């Protein structure tokens, strides 16, 4: 029916059908368009107090809750989708990953290298697609597949 991970859903507030991907947590009004040895991704990570290492170049001690991290992620996603902000700009400024210095770029990778939820979302994204919030032991990720 639909590409890997996609399902139809019903908007509570509008009643319009939309599409949701349960691997990437992407959601969109438009019917989804649709695996390689490698993908290239950028990401914006927001850590929280239960992250594997609650510390980053932005904050020596990361004290925000997972719920607070998710709200930050949601707000970055809204600004990226509205065009108010670019993914690369937000990642450079606010990602708790050191890859912030590279506009969030992680370079290219294969299956078996990244944390599994990150890997699964990365490989379910089409080139140029962005995920919704993806949870790993590092925190909450916005993933952009660039290659
Ligand atoms: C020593 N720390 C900074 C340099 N490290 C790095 C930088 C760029 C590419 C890959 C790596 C390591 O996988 C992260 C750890
Ligand atoms: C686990 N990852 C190691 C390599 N990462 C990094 C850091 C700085 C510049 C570029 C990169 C990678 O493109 C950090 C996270």
């Amino acid at each position: 029916k639909l590409p890997p991970g996609w399902e139809k859903a019903m908007s509570r507030s509008s009643g319009r059908v939309y599409y949701f991907n349960h691997i990437t947590n992407a959601s969109q009004w438009e019917r989804p368009s649709g695996e390689p040895a490698r993908v290239r991704c950028s990401h914006l990570l927001v850590k929280h107090s239960q992250s594997r290492r609650p510390s980053s170049w932005r904050q020596e001690k990361i004290t925000r809750t997972k719920e607070e991290a998710l709200e930050l992620i949601n707000g970055y996603i809204q600004k990226i989708k509205s065009g108010e902000e670019d993914f690369e700009s937000l990642a450079s400024q606010f990602s708790d990953c050191s890859s912030a210095k590279a506009r969030g770029d992680l370079g290219a990778f294969s299956r078996g290298q990244m944390q599994k939820p990150f890997e699964d979302a990365s490989f379910a994204l089409r080139t140029g697609e962005m995920s919704g919030p993806v949870f790993t032991d590092s925190g909450i990720h916005i993933i952009l597949r660039t290659e």
